[PDB]
């Protein structure tokens, strides 16, 4: 499954920071019950690859790795069973490797030079990151109107209040956010409710 | 003619999106009558290279291509007769190719690394894009005071109201804007009047 | 001395634009008397390498070069006696060269791709520049929370009022600023007082 398809499965891609492996299964189950099957587990905590291997066992879960900073990490996340890969930015190295490896990479962009490098490598789906701190929807629209063939997932500072505005733009296939898994102790009921709310967001884009 | 000379010809560089080839000659005539000889035709529409070939026949018109994403597009724009090339960002590839080809490229920058990559390739004139979404004049002043040898053309969200503020800064040679060719149906009188207005903007950099 | 140590010496790294070589010694003396020993002399003026050579003779001065755009300029700044190097951004070339040369480079980053390139080269201390124009503390926090191993010095639009907010974040080791050497005629008393004031900023990191 290529990255464009992953982006269309759900309106919101939860960005998970797993601080305790005990939380992995319940978080994943709650998200999936709520209709958010596509899970980005960030490689920001030491227990992240275990957490991935655990969520991967949850039926319906499409588990990816975030915070993939280089080819090494991408290779590790792959071995662990990740179906796609998110990185906060793009380097030529990470890109060339993802392409070579047929890996569904969703790399971060912040400006035209980033997208252009992406395009040169044969990539056309990017994470706009960190969205709210680098110009927000206005900045993304400017990029979208220049790179017509490109589609985005904005992440960074997006909330339940701002997500539907981004999703009204057809250049945006989904948004990333952590508001869906709050605090630090998992409340399966709260998570499932926030996920239901979020999985019902309308998108302009043909999903 | 090198890119610095192009930038000094006029205070405003119209950013044209030509949707109907019938409009190319009249738009170009109107702009040139108005004192805006330097025309950026964006490669955002299917008829853009024809349009360039038409405007190129207009006496006094200095026609360039915008939205040049890669070396392929640059080569095509060149074959078509473009005198200069604008891109929304800069890659090492597009840059090395422009330099090699002696093409007057005016590439987009959004931050210091972009400028630094430009400088390494032997380029010192950049488009700051999309200006109003990446910090505006305050951001551009910061860059300008660091890269003293560099000069800019900001494009992106600039209006008749903001253009003279950018043009007061001597690091700015001109600005790009699309306000000069409004709507989608050409009014030669309106265009010429808006161009006269804009061609009389004072610039610190050019008397 | 590596770059992480330079960053910890003082809370504020003055960013100096020396417009007149006569001003170099007095500025450096005043800053050092004020407890800001770490001086970044930007290579933005024609007299900057002379200025560096002068400030380098000032006892207690740790002099670096700023606005190092490439390997050539780094090598020149080195020859002139600089102990560390700051650049507004990072290129693979400048980075590879700094690493190869064991030079304490503090390069500018503005987004994740910049940091990622840094990390690939073995660097983990960056200047976030120009801070106030590319998202400020909020943007920096977003970066810091993604790149947990990295530490920053924000520069660009920082003031005495905002500097302590940045320094409360433990990902930030120090800030750069020019407010400490005002105007364009040096007032040794004003400079020393502003430097004392700035040298007493608390930092979460140190």
């Amino acid at each position: 499954r290529d990255i464009d398809s992953v982006m269309r499965l759900a309106p919101v891609m939860p960005v998970l920071v797993i601080e305790d492996i005990a939380d992995a299964k319940p978080i994943a189950e709650a998200l999936v019950a709520g209709g958010l099957n596509v899970l980005e587990v960030t490689l920001r905590t030491p227990c992240a690859l275990e957490a991935i291997k655990i969520m991967k066992e949850v039926p319906g879960a499409v588990v990816g790795a975030g915070t993939v900073l280089n080819a090494k990490m991408l290779d590790q996340a792959q071995e662990a069973g990740c179906e796609f890969f998110v990185s906060p930015g793009l380097t030529a190295d990470l890109g060339k490797h993802a392409v070579a490896q047929k890996a569904a990479l969703l790399p971060g962009v912040a400006n035209a030079a980033d997208v252009m490098l992406g395009l040169d490598l044969g990539l056309d789906r990017f994470k706009f990151f960190p969205a709210e701190n680098i110009g927000g929807l206005p900045a993304l629209k400017s990029m979208a109107s220049v790179f017509r063939q490109v589609r985005f997932c904005p992440t960074g500072g997006i909330t339940p209040a701002s997500a539907p505005k981004y999703l009204e733009n057809p250049s945006i296939l989904c948004v990333g956010g952590s508001w869906v898994v709050p605090a630090g102790k998992p409340d399966v009921a709260k998570i499932t409710a926030l996920a239901k709310e979020a999985s019902a967001f309308k998108r302009a884009a043909v999903a």
